[PDB]
């Protein structure tokens, strides 16, 4: 029974997270929340409907709520973010950091974990503010769990980046495999409703990173994504 630890954000988190739920696995989300709950919540749906309201410290509540909301799994968690720009701390976040102690319970998960997932979500705003915190950032790196990164479908922070650049930006802040979306998001579509992460194989490889390229685009999928996520932790030595 694989052990997946997740760390991401944005509207993409409850998609893949809601994906790991239907699966046989011990889910763990390092958040910093409503979706993360409804997502891993086992509640009917009539109930989940009502939850969406928000009128209902953090760690306590959540850890209380999770169990109130029949959440087979754990959704762990002040702190405030800084940003060290391409100068001056609207421009280009070149490294943000949060200022702090990682809650003993999380690192324990990261450790015993088989697969640590990071993303979807912004690099500097979602994924980093949780890793940057040294104590949790060493767990990702001393772990016998394989780290996997679901690269964003799109791109001041990340303008003109590529799968490579993203990974690079992460590592620099302190990754085993990357889930790269090869599906093309269409002009007139983006027009109808910024750019799309480019694809550079080498830079990604030259970073001791594996490349899993497929169709993760939906108009990421989540189930298609949870698929590679599930095939990954299934054949990995760490799990077997």
């Amino acid at each position: 029974r694989p052990k997946i630890v997740v760390i991401g954000g944005g509207t993409g988190l409850p998609v893949v997270l809601n994906g790991l739920r239907k699966q046989a696995v011990d889910i763990t989300a390092v958040v910093t929340i409503r979706n993360v709950m409804v997502a891993l919540s086992s509640w009917p749906d009539l109930y989940k409907d009502i939850f969406q309201g928000n009128l209902i410290g953090v760690f306590d509540a959540v850890q209380e709520l999770s169990n109130m909301m029949q959440v087979d799994g754990h959704v762990y968690p002040a702190l405030t973010l800084h940003g060290k720009f391409s100068d001056g701390t609207h421009k280009s976040l070149e490294r943000v950091w949060v200022t702090p102690q990682a809650v003993q319970p999380v690192i324990d998960a990261i450790m015993a974990a088989d697969q640590i997932v990071l993303g979807p979500g912004s690099l500097f705003t979602s994924i980093l503010p949780n890793l940057t915190i040294g104590n949790i950032g060493r767990a990702v790196c001393e772990s016998d769990a394989e780290v996997v990164y679901i690269c964003n479908i799109m791109t001041g922070e990340t303008d003109n980046f590529s799968d490579a650049d993203h990974v690079r930006v992460l590592n620099r802040h302190l990754i085993n495999t990357v889930l790269v979306n090869t599906e093309k998001v269409p002009e007139d579509y983006m027009d109808f409703h910024s750019k799309q992460v480019s694809h550079d194989f080498r830079g990604l490889r030259e970073q001791n990173c594996r490349v899993i390229s497929s169709n993760f685009l939906k108009l990421h999928d989540g189930d298609q994504v949870v698929a590679e996520l599930m095939n990954l932790v299934g054949h990995s030595d760490v799990f077997r």
